[PDB]
């Protein structure tokens, strides 16, 4: 009866925030079953959470604190988890029938290849790695047809957004990445909502001259604040959308809506337009993601829409946020393009925020990468295609060193 | 296979509108059959409108033109319609086997007389007439619990808007105007627009001495206009929400949106919130309810979101728009109390109509009015309650009308 969750990167903003919700949810009832906890190397914190929430599994993925966790655990009485460590650790939670869902909030190989093994598993997954359907979507569409039963759910505020303005009706005939998705749900175009960042308003003089701390000074993460800063973000979510919804490229529209409150939009075919709001948050959509086609009660403060008073739109200028331009071209050559466009960002943006590069150069050095790799014939075989897209990416990050290195 | 429509009402305003879709739509793809038309007593408007759809049935309400309508139809080749008359005529198209869907465009006594009969056959109603639902919604309620398969499916604009948020999956499991439809949607709120009409700028002393003249120079029939002034509009609105859709009047808040862009928004239990918007229209209502649950192509303008550029909202002021004050008043005390309030402001907008009385005036009748109802033991039989619902309709516009001389 309660929906059996485990939670890839529990110590991460996603994992934390969805066990604040679980937590919530659980109050009263037993909604969900927090089955499964595994973080990358955070074992004291994850400590911390296995006494709180006493999972049947625990996992780290960095073997070197393997011995830390088991210790660490010991404290905790009248508790005999599973615990386990590395990829096959991972595996062994995916492979478990004692879990129905899996969020995935962890990013890079761990990120892919979690995601890969749960879908290998027919599981829920509620994706929050976007640079995951970004690198490998093509590789994740050909895994959810053969695993009939496995589902993405999207979990990136914008992504929820749109699947919820969805008719769950048309959306329980399809799923996320399948062929089709789009005509069976009556979809026209997409509204992409964005923040704009805090560069937004810059003149181009004044852009030339940012820095990483100019962007660092909603409190997130440093790597996506620098995507949201260069808009590359917004470019990545064109792909995931793309991809998640079978939606063209020249029907998905980049808004900047510097509110915040309107998340994205659907038009369907009538033209009547369909948005999803709230404050920003993650708990809506985290949350969405474990009870769909269900929703459940929160307690969360009501939307005071006469307060908010106002809401804008414009579309953003390529000329000041080129890395937008770039996903689109990426996305729209298809092949391994998003593979790369991925990896060198991943450079680039590191280096930006590490004072070694200017704002404009980061586009530049993508820009490069993008106009360098050459077309590769796509792998049949599912284990070669995932060994394609690791070369391609370490390929590409390498070529972005290359550049910096030569200009430097 | 095609959709088969009849239209009540078909030079009205709704009836006009939903034959222009029609016709639009049909230019794509044939996909309307419009099988009936029926109109008050616009004998030549209804013979072009036979020539363009050739309908299998016309009718006409005034017997004085009945002949004169047959004489037009002869010119016609190869056309032989059923020609009918009054309510008689009205009764047999509402039980024609080819009919599964119809249009009611009209009001009063036919009005809510016409619905009667599409709900005792069993037919998909497309409703514009709040003041039907507002006046008689528990002998609705009643009637759609009797004819199962009969379904109300709203066509005023911030009610389709509603409706258009929804998960099919879940509005399947119940249907409009049933206990429990909220609950069943996991709805928590409504968010009810407004355009606010001309007065929101106006001061209390302004107000005291506006003329409907100030109401009348979007444009509209005059009594809607006159309670889009008086926001009288929407508080029969506040109450159309209630009786369609199970929201208690603590959870519908009136918000008014000048630009009409966003024309409602729902808040489900989550807190998670979806809207409709549209540029202001007709056109997609109407369509909507009949392809519901699924949409069809338009060639509709696309809503460009960029140019629009700015939203607003703000709360009214209940000191300066007094009627909406009294909806909720008459629609928390339940019983008959909508009835008493909708006769009364129809009353009362025609004295502010005809220049007899004052802005202030309108809701001093209104609550003069209310207060004077006593509350009635709702008859459990459907004939009784229809009586019983006639005859307070009667005495509130007598009592409003005894009050104005009274004072006059
Ligand atoms: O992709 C993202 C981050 C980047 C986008 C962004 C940034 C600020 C707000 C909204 C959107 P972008 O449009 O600038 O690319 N989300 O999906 C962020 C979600 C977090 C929402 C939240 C939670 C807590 C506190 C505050 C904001
Ligand atoms: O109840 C109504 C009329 C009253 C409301 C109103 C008025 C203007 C705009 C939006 C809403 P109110 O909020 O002032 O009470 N609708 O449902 C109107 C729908 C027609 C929309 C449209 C079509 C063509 C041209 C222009 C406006
Ligand atoms: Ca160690
Ligand atoms: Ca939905
Ligand atoms: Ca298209
Ligand atoms: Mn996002
Ligand atoms: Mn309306």
């Amino acid at each position: 009866k309660p929906i059996n969750v485990a939670i890839f990167g529990s110590t991460g903003s996603i994992g934390t925030n969805a066990l604040n919700i679980i937590r919530e949810c659980n109050k009263i009832e037993n909604v969900f079953n927090v089955k499964a906890l595994y973080v990358n190397k955070s074992v004291n914190e994850l400590y911390e959470q296995a006494r709180e929430f006493l999972p049947e599994y625990l996992c780290i993925h960095d073997k070197s604190v393997y011995e830390e966790l088991k210790e660490l655990v010991k404290n905790i009485k009248d508790y005999k988890p599973i615990i386990l460590c590395g990829d096959e650790g991972m595996k062994e939670i995916c492979s478990s029938n004692s879990i129905d869902k899996i969020v995935i909030g962890i990013d890079s190989f761990q990120g892919l290849y979690s995601t890969m093994y749960a879908i290998m598993n027919n599981k829920i997954v509620a994706l929050a790695n976007k640079e995951s359907i970004v690198s490998a979507g093509f590789f994740l569409k050909k895994l959810l047809n053969i695993h009939k039963n496995a589902k993405i759910i999207p979990v990136d505020s914008e992504h929820s957004a749109i699947f919820q303005c969805l008719d769950n009706n048309k959306v329980l005939k399809t799923k996320c990445l399948q062929d089709n998705f789009s005509k069976i749900n009556n979809i026209n175009k997409i509204f992409l909502c964005s923040s704009g960042g805090p560069f937004q308003n810059l003149t181009m003089d004044e852009l030339k001259n940012v820095t990483s701390e100019n962007a660092l000074k909603w409190k997130m993460g440093k790597k996506i604040t620098i995507d949201s800063a260069t808009m590359m973000n917004k470019g990545l979510e064109v792909i995931e959308t793309h991809f998640l919804f079978d939606v063209d490229y020249n029907d998905i529209e980049v808004i900047v809506h510097k509110e915040c409150i309107i998340h994205s939009c659907v038009e369907f075919i009538d033209k009547s337009v369909i948005s999803q709001m709230y404050y920003p948050d993650m708990q809506i959509p985290i949350l969405y993601s474990l009870t769909w086609p269900d929703r459940i009660k929160t307690n969360l403060k009501p939307l005071d829409l006469a307060q908010v008073s106002t809401l804008t739109f414009h579309k953003p200028s390529l000329e000041h946020f080129p890395c937008i331009k770039l996903a689109y071209q990426a996305g729209i050559k298809g092949n391994f393009y998003p593979t790369v466009l991925n990896a060198s960002n991943e450079i680039a943006n590191n280096l930006f925020l590490n004072n070694k590069i200017k704002y404009f150069d980061i586009s530049s050095i993508i820009s490069q990468v993008l106009e360098s790799f050459n077309s590769q014939k796509v792998s049949e075989n599912s284990e070669d295609l995932m060994k394609q897209i690791l070369q391609i990416h370490s390929w590409a990050k390498d070529k972005a060193t290359d550049i910096y290195n030569k200009h430097n």
